[PDB]
């Protein structure tokens, strides 16, 4: 009845039967496969909702208890009275660190369990998001020894307009577009760069100018927010033994935070929770940095590696592709700013999956996500059968609020 | 109809060939399994009149007098048999066709040339060696390699399939260790082991070439011995780590699989194999670097004076390049053919193109295509894929013991 799901390299097998509780519909049918695209009431509340109770008093081992009946009660209660409820803290931290360990795609979720929640619930304006939103970067960023967080703003409310960031991250560089059609910058950020240019930011003309921030209070248009330089942690790249590396005048910043994802808790929705880790070193020195579409940088190095370029069969690519994730590694080592190679990162994730096998009977994993872009199959990931599906608390995709 | 998008590029499709799957597949709403390996008169009539109908409309034909006398002809010969036989060039259509349709094949741009070898009327193991052999002179035609199929006599009722027991026409033996390690290549140790329990005498080195076990119907396999000068092989050096050459690894030239059903039009071919050439990760990558295969790549990074003892130095990745670096020299040094992943992926990127124009999509594992080093520096990595049953088709099917 549960899918079998087979370990290539060891041989092993084991049945997800934590896909039967699976809450939501994916994209694919019997007819078809669509694992590989990127972006493809008050009953139901309230079903949503006694769910959520229900894990959550199973997950601190009082299922039963006087207080998980009058948690149950009071829920029903408060959506009768008011067409929704809220969380208590406890159930706050609970329900952020399950949409973690539920992410399919994310491969670091060894980490799941140590998670900072900041409760920013109370926010009341643009300014006052700001505040909270720097704290955050202050406190994960912690002068390099990075600690995973969250904040959490107000959740969505009839009658009111959502808290938004418009910014995909907390720390972007501008993509300035140039008359050609090329892009000085970062080209997954022209559109962003445009808004706060159109909305009185005074732009630069670097390759690695930090954008600010566009923050959206409830009925407000967003407001601009520029952070403090001292705030924001980066990287000069540099290679141990390639010495012209340096010379490329590359950087990156420390700080991974994704902040235009809305976090689900018991049918309750918060279009605003800023979340951050640390970095994998794939994610900077081969996506971020060789991806045609980004600082596309592949060639250069190549060249200056005095690599053959004129024909495909000498691996040129593979060759620089490595000494860029290389230089990204020694140099984030140098600094003393948190990263992770994608051979521990990947070790780490099969004990995590070998961790909710036992805990929960299985893990949802986007496999295409989780296996890294560069020397797939010489990690354990590759060789791994996966599951995909939607667990609920998650964190989930939302339109641009423009 | 998917909306199916390329990242690099940002532009669009929309994939109206996967409304016409036939055979479901592993996935529901509720949960992917896109990433696993293996998830009647009446009824052939209905799978044989799609198929002649998807021939005739391929050669422009529809509704022609040749069709609906093709369309009599399958019913007449159903209604007395309880089966069909093809003509010979609708056999070469399906063969073609079944390739073009294998979501799992990258080098798909290839499709349209394969040489067609009808073995429809072998009989016994024998013949069936025979077809094997030349099969493989031809398709290997000394190193400059040419895609190949050759199709065994179909399944039928109240009798035996052919089939080849082994995976592969081209498999290196496996043998089991006292200490429960393998000496060769473990992918083989089961079909090592049936061939000596048939009545092979084995060797003790890590590249021997199996022999065949042939099954004709109702017999038990009968095994055969390749010539070794019908087996290119080659050794395996590197253009500038002098000492790798050393080492005394090597590959066979042609990737043949064995073990494949065809399935044309309702009919069932449980032995037809087929080759091509190869793609050098799967040598250089898999066969060499996967640590349920040779398991070479420590041994390559010890010889390279690489630091073991930290993964952050990347060691892994430096080795594992440096020995697609020697498969890809060593190949065309030999001169047999071979492609590299940059090369095939950007073809299968314009096959996708070609297929957009013709059928309105193409049935794609994305698992399967992206290669399995240096996956997002070749353009498939950013294509998006869609995962669908088309026939005429090659299946998986189980092993005839
Ligand atoms: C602690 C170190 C962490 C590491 C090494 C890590 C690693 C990764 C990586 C490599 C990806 C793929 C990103 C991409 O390719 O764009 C990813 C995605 C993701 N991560 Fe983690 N992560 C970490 C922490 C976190 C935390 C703290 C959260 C939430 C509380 C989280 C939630 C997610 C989600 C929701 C995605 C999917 C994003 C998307 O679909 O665009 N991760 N992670
Ligand atoms: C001509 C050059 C060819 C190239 C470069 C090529 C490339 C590949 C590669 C890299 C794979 C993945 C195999 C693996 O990872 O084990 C594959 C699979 C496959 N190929 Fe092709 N191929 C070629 C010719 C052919 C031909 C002639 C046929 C059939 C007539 C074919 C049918 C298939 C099928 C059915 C699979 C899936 C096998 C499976 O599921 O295990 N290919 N091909
Ligand atoms: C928390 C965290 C840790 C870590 N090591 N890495 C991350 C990176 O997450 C970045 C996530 C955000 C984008 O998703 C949104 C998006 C938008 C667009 C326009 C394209 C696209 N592919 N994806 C791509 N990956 C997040
Ligand atoms: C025709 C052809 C051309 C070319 N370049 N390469 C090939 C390679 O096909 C080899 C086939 C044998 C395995 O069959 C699937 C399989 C079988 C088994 C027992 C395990 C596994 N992980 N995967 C994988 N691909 C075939
Ligand atoms: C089309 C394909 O799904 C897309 O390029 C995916 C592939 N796998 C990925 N995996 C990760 N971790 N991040 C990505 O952005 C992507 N992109
Ligand atoms: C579990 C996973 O599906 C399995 O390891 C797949 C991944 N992609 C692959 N891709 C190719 N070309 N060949 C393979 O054998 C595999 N193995
Ligand atoms: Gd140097
Ligand atoms: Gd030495
Ligand atoms: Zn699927």
């Amino acid at each position: 009845k549960f899918p079998r799901v087979k370990n290539w390299e060891v041989g092993s097998i084991t049945y997800d039967t934590l896909s039967a509780q699976a809450q939501q519909d994916g994209p694919c049918t019997p007819r078809r496969c669509l694992g590989s695209l990127v972006f493809p009431a008050p009953e139901q509340l309230l079903s949503q909702a006694r769910d959520f109770i229900n894990q959550y008093y199973s997950s601190i081992k009082r299922s039963g208890s006087q207080a998980h009946e009058q948690r149950l009660q009071e829920v029903e209660a408060e959506v009768a009275a008011t067409g929704t409820y809220q969380l208590r803290e406890s159930e706050l931290v609970f329900g952020a660190k399950q949409a973690w360990r539920n992410a399919p795609r994310c491969v670091g979720r060894i980490q799941w369990g140590k998670l900072q929640v900041f409760d920013a619930r109370d926010c009341r304006s643009a300014q006052e998001m700001f505040t909270y939103i720097c704290n955050h970067i202050k406190y994960a960023t912690n002068r390099g020894n990075l600690r995973s967080a969250i904040t959490v703003f107000p959740q969505r409310c009839p009658g009111r307009g959502d808290f938004r960031i418009w910014n995909s991250q907390l720390v972007r560089y501008a993509g300035y577009r140039q008359q050609d059609g090329s892009v000085r910058g970062d080209p997954a950020n022209v559109e962003i760069t445009e808004l706060c240019i159109q909305h009185g930011w005074t732009p630069g003309n670097g390759r690695f100018d930090v954008l600010p921030l566009l923050l959206q209070a409830p009925d407000e248009p967003p407001e601009l927010f520029l952070l403090p330089p001292e705030l924001v942690l980066e990287v000069p790249l540099e290679h141990p033994t390639l010495e012209w590396f340096a010379a490329l005048g590359l950087r990156w910043y420390a700080l991974p935070a994704v902040s235009n994802m809305l976090l689900e808790i018991g049918g309750l929705e918060f279009p605003a929770a800023p979340f951050s880790g640390w970095y994998m070193s794939t994610e900077i020195g081969t996506r971020n940095l060789c991806d045609p579409h980004r600082y596309n940088i592949l060639e250069d190095v190549a060249v200056c590696m005095d690599l053959d370029t004129r024909t495909t069969s000498s691996l040129w690519k593979d060759k620089a592709a490595v000494e860029i994730n290389v230089a990204v590694l020694h140099s984030y080592q140098l600094a003393k700013v948190t990263i992770v190679d994608h051979h521990a990162a990947t070790a780490s994730f099969m004990k995590h999956l070998e961790n909710e096998q036992k805990a929960r009977g299985g893990c949802p994993a986007d496999w295409a996500w989780i296996v890294p872009p560069i020397s797939g199959s010489l990690t354990p990931v590759f060789h791994q059968e996966m599951v995909n599906y939607f667990l609920s608390p998650a964190f989930r995709y939302q339109p641009d609020p423009w």
